């Protein structure tokens, strides 16, 4: 089916947690970027404004490019960089299926690692594998490394002495992450996407993850285990049997991680909460959560296929 | 089977090498913690007693907590902290079977990565493997990544501009590692856990590294190679059938990891010494080493099932 | 067959990039050192003269050295240490087959990751897979990262506090690295050797990555993805079909690694060339460029079996 879409390229201010804001280059205004969910096979057009004062492209993270390598989005290489001001025309077919994703490719030690220019792209399977047929919800998670010093310093960034010091989920730490809230015997696909520059070792309590898909594709079978060792790049959807009722960590094994700046408790983590267990406990942390839905995609990805813009990732126009 | 174990949390001096010492947060005054060995299925009970001024909690890392995440002890997720004077009591079936693990889940940037707060809990499978049934040898490798500027500073440490400088197998640093002693016709398992922050990646000379289990779960069929690269919170089982007498490096491969402060030839590294060869080589670093045994738990496993205390892993109280 | 080849250690001076150049201990005054290409069960005698001021050894990294641990290269355990002036002596079997590599084994954090003291080991299988016969063209990259602080400062380096700024492929950064020139129908092989101190993460472009042989060893089947995590001491060989004409990236996608010092737009970085599309484009890159032949040892593969030398990687004495 044919499909076409049409992208801005926007100023943008986000909260990572706290008052720690930053400076984005967001498209349509939004950290992750919009969603797209298309079927493979389908011929998808993306026009591209680009209203910010620096050179962007985009780049299709696992797309092939079959015989259209003049939209797969690299400056000096495939492309002139999209100037300030002007409007790009991407066209290629959605292949092959699987979690992939896009990002600018243009100085992309700033731009992809600080400056928010990613969000996912799901190209569903025509025939999807028994495993991905018993799934009963899908969440993707976007996993960045920011450096604060260049928080509010667009156009530099991304050098030696570098002090990485915030970690996010989606483009949020914890405690400002959401809950991943099942019930007893739903399966759940957790799209894990290496979107910064730092390895990530994605653990979960209480379950077995079930390593299934890599760079979109199936696995042989399925790697079992606890923690999933994520590079920058890198894709693996792992699914979990939603088979013992508690509640329970994911977080980024990798200590230095699960902290914002120079305090303990944050960064890459969140917890998945059965409703069998409820949340009203003394201890529990997010006894007193106002839960947002969709902030993994987990709504829009029910949505009719297409691009689906986000009031949960919107930011403020700087 | 029933078994009951008790712990204590207590403010402990280890040394690293040479003079670098550390202070630390030792289960039963002893970095790694003792050896929990136990039998798949059996009922685990431990009673953990805090003895230091700070909060603590013990997470079993691969136990899957069925019904039973009350004991999957995170703070304010699954417990209260465990206060200091106070005791807890952890209850748990020991499934699945493998090479697991436990360590504190409070403020982990520092009481995991540097006051060694982590040890070895191996369970036992009711019906091993036949690839299990040919090793004659088992040994547990922690490897951790320590940062010195915090040695001696308990509450302080593991936050952005840190300077990671010394690092372990099992709290040591060669040349106070302790040699693998084998003979041909040996099959040793060495059991590999990421405790640290960094990826390790685990190099052995003069061998086929068989990578046959992956967080406690065996791969369908086993990985050949050399480098083993493990992050943080991955266990790996490697066997390795000993047919080649000599004196083999056994050490990770990135490079910064085996120094000893800006001194070289240090950090993660031993060797493999076949009795055939002997050690009455005039080149050879270690032809005159005091050999310690149990320094890789690789005598206690050989006992009955149930917890091990060692004088070779105890510190000094502070 | 016996094959013996003659290997000198000299000063040498090398440029990664620009005018960023530094000083090696370079084996026959090259980096990378030369290719060494025989077939598996070859009797290999290679004879070692240093003419450097410091020791070094040889370490032939995969070579089993079966009853030859005398000639695995590692000081203090299988050696004294060549010493300056003097001439070593190393004799083993090749085995087993694959992407196997050597360097120096002393003072590594140093000799290893900032002085080019490594080179490629290619051990030719006597029956080959059949994947390995749809290969046309053959491919080593080498990946490397530097640390510029002590480009001149030979017997200094690789300690706490050093900022690596300098990635390369066979010791060039881009823009001065060389396309891969294809035509549709082939089918290329990508030798990766994880030479450096960091992970790397390298991504291909407009094509399917086939994961099909790591440590040299045949994986049982192929992995597919597009970004393939290689770290310190490990070999992939990934092998392409070349069925999509276009001009295609490929980089490491730690975004990191992609800089020049402080400048975007560098580092372990290259494009794939198809001839059909051709290269006469405004926007490219290397539309003017001249290529330089056998920077990935793609010529020298094809030549009869031993040890070959290149002016492309020759460097000039100190
Ligand atoms: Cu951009
Ligand atoms: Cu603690
Ligand atoms: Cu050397």
């Amino acid at each position: 089916e044919k499909r076409e879409f049409d992208l801005s390229i926007e100023d943008t201010r986000i909260v990572l947690v706290g008052k720690r804001d930053f400076h984005t280059f967001a498209f349509n205004g939004q950290v992750p970027a919009p969603l797209i969910h298309v079927m493979e096979g389908d011929d998808v057009t993306v026009n591209v404004t680009n209203m910010t004062t620096l050179p962007h492209t985009i780049h299709w993270h696992g797309m092939l490019q079959r015989g259209t390598w003049q939209s797969d989005g690299v400056p000096h290489a495939t492309q002139h960089a999209i100037e300030p001001g002007d409007t790009f025309t991407y066209k290629f077919k959605a292949e092959p299926a699987g979690t992939m994703w896009y990002h600018c490719h243009v100085n992309v030690n700033e731009h992809v690692t600080m400056r928010g220019m990613w969000g996912p792209l799901i190209v569903e399977p025509k025939n999807p594998l028994p495993i991905e047929k018993t799934v009963t919800k899908d969440y993707i998670l976007m996993l960045s490394d920011w450096v604060s010093s260049w928080a509010n310093k667009p156009g530099e960034g991304g050098i030696p002495g570098d002090v990485f010091d915030y970690y996010t989920i989606n483009a949020k730490s914890f405690p400002e992450t959401q809950p991943i809230r099942v019930k007893k015997g739903d399966v759940i696909r957790l799209r894990l996407i290496g979107a910064g520059d730092h390895v990530h070792a994605i653990h979960t309590h209480g379950h077995i993850s079930q390593i299934a898909f890599k760079d979109g594709f199936p696995l042989d079978k399925p790697i079992k285990g606890d923690t999933v060792l994520i590079g920058p790049g890198e894709r693996y959807d792992v699914i979990l049997n939603m088979d013992n009722p508690g509640l329970w960590m994911i977080h980024d094994h990798v200590d230095t991680h699960t902290t914002n700046g120079d305090k303990p408790d944050g960064g890459i983590m969140t917890t998945i909460e059965y409703e069998e267990v409820g949340i009203d406990h003394p201890f529990y942390v997010w006894k007193d959560k106002k839960f947002v839905p969709d902030f993994y995609y987990e709504e829009s990805l029910k949505k009719d296929l297409g691009m689906h813009n986000s009031k949960v990732f919107k930011g403020e126009p700087i």
